[PDB]
């Protein structure tokens, strides 16, 4: 309920609006490592194990070879508007291709860089009540594009043990491999270190809640050679609005965030004069009686905050420091704006783009940065599922003219067994003159 | 000295091929931890401590603006081979900015991903022993390039207190902003938390020693809130070499790897046939005692091994699973096989392009993923120091065309303020045409 307005405050009390409520993930490892240590050790009967505890279901085979499942069959209306999604997530995503021309700055010193896919990698969806087929076009799009050769998609059990069959229908257009039917830290362990029936992948993606998240901290620091997509917190949306934005439609961009869990972040920075902020209140208050999940959507508000910014630069330099996962900008030519954002996940720009529309099927990514790590992460691309390999190849010519400063840089820094594997070289061509 | 052939192994031999030496990480993390912890409570006086205790050298002014240094003076052919350098890096890193062109695969709906600096950055650079302006270049440059604001490089200084003298001079070309003179995890938790004099930064890169990578891999899980390059291990170079390769370039080139330091890993995949093995270990005892560093090339090449290959595609095979920092194709037609390389930080192509032509001036960078995390992380590149920020805009024809898709997704997901923030929006657009 908290409102601050930008003059009013100090350069302490800045900062503590910019940094979030400590989640002190040392705790959360405490509950985690012995799950990872478990998986780690014994493998498919001690993800069993744990998805029996947590999950309340007993399985048979954790994993399944996706190519062997029936295609499930969906109302048509949902199909078409999954196709759509993934049409949509391909087109945004494959249009991020490198080029890979060369660079030749000096005759004969041929340099470029190619893109070659991860191959093994591990995709988190949340489960169990939650259906979150988006997320898995978000993070099987990219791979599958990529060319990633297994895709590893974790996604724990409904409370029966049936997978979610929209899930599976997206899973399959987007050519994922290998289901596993697990969630928690025991399935970020099974995927890191591999088991008898769950392939071992080099990356993992999806922040999961934050016991997901705090084995993926922990397994990155680990001897299990992997890499994730970044760290998390809460999911978070910051909106600015000023006079032209309508209060009602305001109030359903903070609810829209407000609706996934007690522990999503809203912020709503008000840029100028003339808006009616009670309205907007009265309004969030109206909309949230209503939806299924109001009790959620209220108990993250009742920790959202209002900033007020006497004007659009200083709302969106407030907004740089917060350095937001979803930024909405509903202001008079918002698309004037764009050059003024420095750190934002995702940015919705206008009226008429509610963070829904990013979230299903705009075409974006929406595993994006949280907790500030828009400070310097990004969301989800095209080249989270790729390395790119660096190539040189010189010709005579080309070492006959660069050899020399190497030769130099190297006697420099004491590295002579670096000079002489040009000198020998040298050498051998300058003795091919007669 | 010792050898394997890939027809005479079992997939248990194989894969203890694959990987690298454990190191012993427990022992480094309780030396680092508190060293950490002290410069977090403690600021310049805990750094200064610790640069008196390790590096012998007592200095009060431990961070310099760089602006305000003097320009060093060194002997002109070492100007001249530092400026072609800083020219290639230059160009190869110029060269990967992308075109940020939208998407619009539905009429009205317009995507597009733009980048934005990371505006604090860590360099770290190695001093005392080591003398390292190529890896002041490697990191600076492409922070230049991307428009870093706070560019922060960390190098002990030399036992007088000054700045080695080429690692100034490259510092000062590529932009860098601050010099903080102090190594160790002490410098890096000096940036990943901020002193009362150097800037916090965002993301700190640069391999180190051990105790430089086991700070930087505490600091990524802290609450610092700092990201880095990659994690790392000793050194590598894999060389595939045929009948056609000398073996004289071949010896050095593996003592070129090998005289960094005793844990620098050194493979040698002989492919095919009529290949001298045995001019190529003559040749290799030769170079090393002429050496300066040849006892350190000795201790490194104690650990080194052989593999032969049946054919160049087993070879590359091999190499793709070990998946080495560098490797060097000096093989027939060796450009032809650009394809087929899936693992490898770096790769030089041919007779005439040792690694020291990448380690100074080809354009690559140097910092590259060692120990076998080529499967999943890149060198240094300009994308190292951006985000990418993805945005989206929609007309109202947009939305019209879009939001019923997403109403329906959002229906699926049981997610109803995500499907009433484009209801609302539907029913004013609607209500105006009327
Ligand atoms: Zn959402
Ligand atoms: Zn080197």
């Amino acid at each position: 309920i908290k409102t601050y307005h930008l003059s009013n405050l100090t350069q302490t009390e800045l900062l503590s609006l910019k940094s979030r409520p400590r989640i002190d993930f040392s705790s959360v490892f405490d509950i985690v490592n012995p799950i990872v240590d478990d998986v780690h050790a014994h493998g498919d009967a001690a993800v069993k194990q744990y998805t029996s505890k947590f999950d309340k279901v007993d399985l048979e085979n954790i994993v399944e070879l996706v190519s062997d499942l029936p295609d499930p069959v969906l109302d048509p209306a949902i199909k078409e508007a999954f196709d759509v999604a993934y049409s949509n997530i391909y087109a945004f995503h494959a249009a991020q291709k490198s080029p890979e021309k060369s660079v030749e700055n000096m005759k004969g010193v041929q340099c470029k860089r190619v893109a070659r896919s991860i191959n093994s990698v591990g995709l988190y969806v949340p489960g169990g009540t939650a259906v979150l087929p988006s997320t898995a076009l978000m993070l099987a799009v990219p791979a599958q594009i990529a060319g990633c050769k297994t895709i590893v998609l974790a996604n724990p059990p409904t409370r029966d043990g049936t997978t979610c069959k929209e899930v599976l229908y997206c899973a399959k257009k987007a050519g994922v491999t290998h289901l596993l039917k697990a969630g928690g830290a025991q399935a970020i362990s099974a995927m890191a270190w591999g088991t008898e029936t769950c392939p071992k992948v080099e990356k993992i993606f999806g922040p999961g809640n934050q016991y997901v998240t705090a084995a993926k901290m922990i397994l990155q620091n680990s001897e299990a050679m992997v890499s994730i997509d970044m760290p998390a917190g809460p999911s978070e949306v910051l909106v600015i609005a000023d006079k032209h934005a309508i209060p009602s439609h305001v109030a359903a961009d903070l609810l829209s965030q407000a609706e996934h869990g007690p522990d999503s972040q809203v912020v709503l920075v008000i840029a100028g004069d003339g808006v009616d902020q009670n309205a907007i209140q009265e309004e969030v208050s109206k909309q949230c009686q209503s939806l299924p999940r109001g009790e959620f959507a209220a108990k993250a508000l009742s920790h959202s905050f209002i900033v007020h910014a006497r004007d659009m630069l200083e709302a969106i330099t407030f907004s740089n420091m917060y350095a937001p996962e979803h930024l909405i900008i509903n202001v008079k030519d918002a698309e004037k704006w764009e050059s003024f954002i420095e750190n934002a996940g995702s940015v919705f720009l206008g009226s008429w783009t509610p963070e829904s529309v990013g979230d299903y099927a705009s075409g974006t990514n929406h595993v994006l940065p949280t907790y500030g790590y828009a400070r310097m992460y990004s969301g989800v691309s095209l080249d989270s599922f790729l390395k790119y390999i660096t190539v040189q190849s010189l010709t005579e010519e080309g070492l006959r003219k660069l050899g020399p400063y190497v030769e130099t840089m190297a006697e420099v820094e004491g590295l002579e067994a670096h000079k002489r594997a040009v000198t020998l070289r040298l050498q051998d061509i300058e003795a091919r003159q007669v």
